This record gives structure tokens, sequence and C-alpha cells, in this order.
């Protein structure tokens, strides 16, 4: 099939549509639309409380919390110990989320069903 993520996103968020964009130019085949319930949507899937982000994406059964870059998603996708990758938050910088030459340092963690949080990627 074609490569293909579905996003839940926040009403109201641009950075969201941003990544969407940065995601359809790596060819990623995404379908969208802002959430009703996003609790719902985060605590079934998974996503760790505190590692939580502005929208939450599901390919191929894992989930995708926030501005995580599309080779990390791939990575992720190869990773049979992974149910997730989560990049926590808003770090400016990340995909979706760029705003000029600064960006926070961040990482995209990868987490096992045990709960076990593993670095995929990390950005100065
Ligand atoms: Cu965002
Ligand atoms: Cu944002
Ligand atoms: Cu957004
Ligand atoms: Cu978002
Ligand atoms: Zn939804
Ligand atoms: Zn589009
Ligand atoms: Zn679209
Ligand atoms: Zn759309
Ligand atoms: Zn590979
Ligand atoms: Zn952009």
């Amino acid at each position: 099939e074609p490569l293909a993520i579905d996003v839940h996103r926040d009403a109201n968020c641009g950075c969201c549509k941003d990544w969407i964009k940065h995601l359809e130019a790596n060819g990623f085949k995404v379908t969208d639309h802002v959430e009703a319930d996003m609790s719902a949507v985060k605590s079934r899937l998974g996503v760790p409380y505190s590692m939580g982000s502005c929208h939450t994406g599901v390919i191929d059964g894992k989930f995708v919390e926030g501005h995580v870059p599309a080779a990390d998603i791939l990575k992720l996708r190869e990773r049979a110990d992974l149910v997730g990758a989560a990049v926590p938050g808003m770090p400016v910088g990340s995909p979706g989320m760029e705003m000029g030459d600064r960006q926070d340092a961040y990482q995209v963690v990868g987490l096992t069903r045990s709960g076990q949080a593993s670095v995929l990627a990390e950005y100065p």
C-alpha cells in the first residue's frame, strides 16, 4: 500500500498543519481531522501523561506524538520493540515548528510496551 498516517490534531493549531505538509513532502499519505476527545485518543494509544503534544498520528498501529521528523517515523516503523515515538511539547525548530535559526534541544523518545523509553534521535 501507499505509506499512510492518520493524524488527530488540536483545534486551531497551525504547527500541526505544517508538520502534515512536511510529511506529505516526504511521501506520506496523510489523513487528518481536528480532534473532539484528545484525552481519549492519547490514553487509548498509550501515550504517557507528560509526553503529550499538540497532535497524535497513527501509523501501522504505532503512535507518533508531536513533531517527530519523517526519518524518525521510518525508524519507529522498523523497531519491533517500539509501540510509539514522542516529541513531547512543541520544541521550536522541530519539523512544523520551525521559526528561523533557533531550536529548542529535543529528543524523539521511543516507547516499548513494558514502558521502557529508548531515545531514537537527539537534536541540539
Ligand atoms: Cu504543533
Ligand atoms: Cu506548536
Ligand atoms: Cu499544531
Ligand atoms: Cu500538533
Ligand atoms: Zn481523532
Ligand atoms: Zn494536505
Ligand atoms: Zn489533506
Ligand atoms: Zn487535512
Ligand atoms: Zn532503516
Ligand atoms: Zn514547515
